[PDB]
């Protein structure tokens, strides 16, 4: 985390405006919040395993109600930190620092020119869609075949167990 | 169906972005994902087996864990190393570029990607994104986990 000289900072500020950097921060916050919500079951499991008052029969019996009440409540409250102004500010500073680290001032200015051009503005809107179309299309054609190949061999391994 | 002038403009674009390196990274990513799915697929197959009773299934887990998992893992995701996958991934790149971009936009992109700043961009832009996400993750992941953990501790104690 280094000091950005004045002319480089002003160039990055113009680049961040041209790529709509706040929209990108918003997507990072929403993705982290989602990741936090997906960790709730594992964190609740850890709190149950490490709780120091309940015996092992009471813990095993508490699972049904914790699954029904605690998980929805924890999911609802998870990742609040990602909606704060502090997070947004920090993600903005992180964008400045990342651009200053990998690009020179003159490269940042070239980038801004491309992003403000008509084809650059198009690129900002569709280029992610281009990546998703490629990956999702190949996934649809090939993920089933790879799963089935492993599953069919897995059937043979289980059928081979001799008890 | 892509007209010839757009097809030839896309061919030049893909050379300028080193499209085969992007295909190779997609294939490797898919292969790794196939291998990481092996324990879940083997549990499906053990669960669905109709010859072993449930005590025999539990007793089989140690040797399945030890022999079947390394075997299935070395064999998972072979389809992603075939020439047919590469061919389909190239074709998917043509289709995607043709669908969202016009011929003159394709030519503008090539000019940008062939410029010195375009080539730097091909080289570091993914690293820019990872640095942003990883720095924030280092700072905020622990705070988010602690927030959920402390509320989970109160939920467990209130049982
Ligand atoms: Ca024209």
């Amino acid at each position: 985390a280094a000091p950005i000289d004045a002319d480089k900072k002003a160039a990055i500020k113009d680049l961040l405006d041209a790529i709509d950097a706040p929209k990108l921060v918003s997507a990072i916050a929403n993705s982290a919040e989602m990741q936090s919500k997906q960790l709730v079951p594992a964190i609740l499991s850890d709190a149950l395993s490490e709780n120091k008052t309940l015996n092992d029969k009471q813990k095993q019996a508490a699972v049904p109600t914790l699954q029904k009440n605690a998980v929805p409540k924890l999911v609802d409250g998870a990742g609040k930190v990602f909606g704060t102004q502090q997070f947004t500010n920090d993600a903005m500073q992180a964008q400045y620092d990342a651009y200053a680290k990998y690009y020179s001032t003159s490269e940042i200015k070239d980038l801004t020119t491309f992003y403000k051009s008509p084809t650059g503005r198009k690129f900002i809107q569709v280029q992610d869609q281009v990546g998703r179309d490629v990956v999702n299309g190949l996934m649809q054609k090939y993920m089933p075949q790879a799963i089935k190949a492993t599953r069919d061999q897995a059937d043979k391994e289980v059928a081979a167990v001799k008890p």
